């Protein structure tokens, strides 16, 4: 960067109100002064400035269950629906019609790690990160599709990043060889992100030759999956349905069958997963109709009389009970739509300690359900699901006894004793250390076992192919 290329940077950030960014320029060696000008570069302050202003000087909701309609039930469906379902998901995947979008854009630190989330190990016994899980998944699955086509099914798997986590992720998935999938079904690509501000909307640094940045939120994917190529790289493939979730969850069924089945077979553009709501004043996020329009609302804003209000038609059970995880389904025709949108998602303000040179800070993050009331009830689908198979997120340091990596060890190696357990395996445990590891590529979600009739495993083990 020459003095004057510079000194348009700098005239574009101070006559946008941000000329505060170059305020320890002089302090700085040459190498820093261009790592400054180059990250300045990338932004639009005018464009910050536009979200700052929206999130800050931004312009009682009727709540009722989903239509009975749109959601189904693992729990409480027919189970002939649910094999159907099963089926129908199973030849899609065949089909090579499946793609997976993974959420790996976050923070993995909060547990001790400065590595992405899904590099982490939870002290299982075959030592796997989350990623390795997951990719165990997709590859058994695609083998148990193998057995309808006679054919190699291939679910690509878009592994959204974040810019801190892109390159280490890249790295990870090096060294373990893709985990046995295909390098051409893995791909990395990122999010974008924004500068961190103030409560003023002014930049924040870091340090003084780099500027404090935040991930733009996990409703940041819609746009991403265009600057990225992703969405047209699904094009090329003739994708048609599109699982996503976040990769803390341990126990995440990935391209579930179920969960593809029963939306193709209602032809939503996008549906959802839930877990149940057992007693009305758990913390959770709910899926719901909110004005009449599909949506997801924080546990806050759910009264003490909604909370507790119980299902009429089913008693037993509460009325609001849909608690939201993260694990989405959208067709390919939704994901051509949204260039007609995704200028519509708002950004919203969360406060956070941020650390920088001088709650302080805000990051403006869209969030993934925000198009949900924008789409038509009758394109919206939720199906409710079992916790203990399907759910177990990583976002505590262990120690805090709750979804942690000691929840989630416990999660996978119960999961592995039960199915271990319906085939007729003999789990004895002989000390604490509760469970077995089942390996995705030995069973994907419980078939698979029945060479294990009559053995008997001493809990703790790791069962591998």
């Amino acid at each position: 960067p020459s003095a004057e290329e510079f000194q348009q940077l700098r005239k574009k950030y101070t006559d946008a109100g941000q000329g505060h960014v170059f305020a320890f320029v002089d302090e700085l060696q040459t190498g820093e002064r261009s790592q400054l000008f180059h990250q300045l570069s990338s932004f639009d302050p005018v464009r910050i400035n536009e979200l700052a202003d929206k999130a800050l000087n931004p312009p009682p909701a009727s709540l009722e269950p989903l239509p009975d309609i749109a959601t189904a039930s693992i729990l409480d469906s027919d189970p002939k629906d649910l094999e159907q379902w099963y089926e129908e998901g199973l030849k899609l995947v065949a089909g090579n019609k499946v793609a997976v979008v993974l959420m790996a854009g976050g923070q993995g630190t909060r547990l001790g790690s400065s590595a992405p989330k899904g590099c982490f190990d939870i002290g299982l016994p075959s030592h796997k990160s989350l990623f390795q899980i997951q990719a165990e998944r997709i590859a058994k699955l695609q083998l148990l599709a193998q057995r309808i086509s006679g054919k190699e099914a291939v679910i690509p798997w878009y592994v959204m990043t974040s810019g801190p986590t892109r390159k280490p992720t890249e790295e990870f998935f090096e060294q373990h060889k893709y985990f046995g999938l295909n390098k051409s079904d893995v791909i990395i690509f990122e999010q974008g992100v924004l500068p961190c501000i103030s409560n003023e909307g002014k930049i924040l640094m870091e340090s003084k030759f780099k500027v404090a940045v935040a991930p733009d939120g996990n409703g940041g994917i819609y746009q991403a999956l265009l600057t990225s190529g992703v969405r047209e790289d699904m094009r090329k493939r003739g994708i048609e349905h599109i699982h996503t979730y976040c990769v803390d969850n341990c126990l995440v069924k990935v391209a579930d069958p179920v969960f593809i089945g029963f939306a193709a077979s209602k032809q939503v553009d996008i549906a959802t997963k839930v877990v149940r709501k057992r007693n009305a004043t758990e913390s959770v996020g709910l899926i719901l109709q909110k004005n009449g329009k599909p949506d997801v609302v924080e546990y806050s804003e759910i009264d003490k009389e909604t909370a507790e209000a119980k299902d009429p038609k089913q008693p037993d059970v509460l009325k609001f009970r849909a608690a939201n995880i993260v694990n989405h389904y959208y067709s390919f025709k939704f994901f051509e739509s949204i260039e007609l949108w995704a200028h519509k998602l708002p950004h919203h303000v969360a406060r956070k300690k941020i650390p920088c040179i001088k709650p302080n800070g805000i990051k403006l993050e869209q969030f993934v359900f925000d198009v949900f009331p924008m789409t038509p009830l009758e394109k919206f689908a939720c199906i409710e699901v079992r916790r203990e198979d399907e759910f177990s997120p990583l976002k505590n340091a262990r120690g805090t006894g709750e979804d942690d990596p000691d929840t989630s060890k416990r999660d996978i190696m119960s999961q592995g004793q039960r199915w271990i357990e319906k085939a007729g395996g003999i789990v004895i445990t002989e000390g604490d250390v509760v469970g077995v590891e089942v390996s995705p590529l030995i069973s994907y979600g419980g078939e698979g076992l029945e060479f294990l009739k009559g053995r008997e495993i001493k809990a703790p083990a790791f069962i591998e192919k």
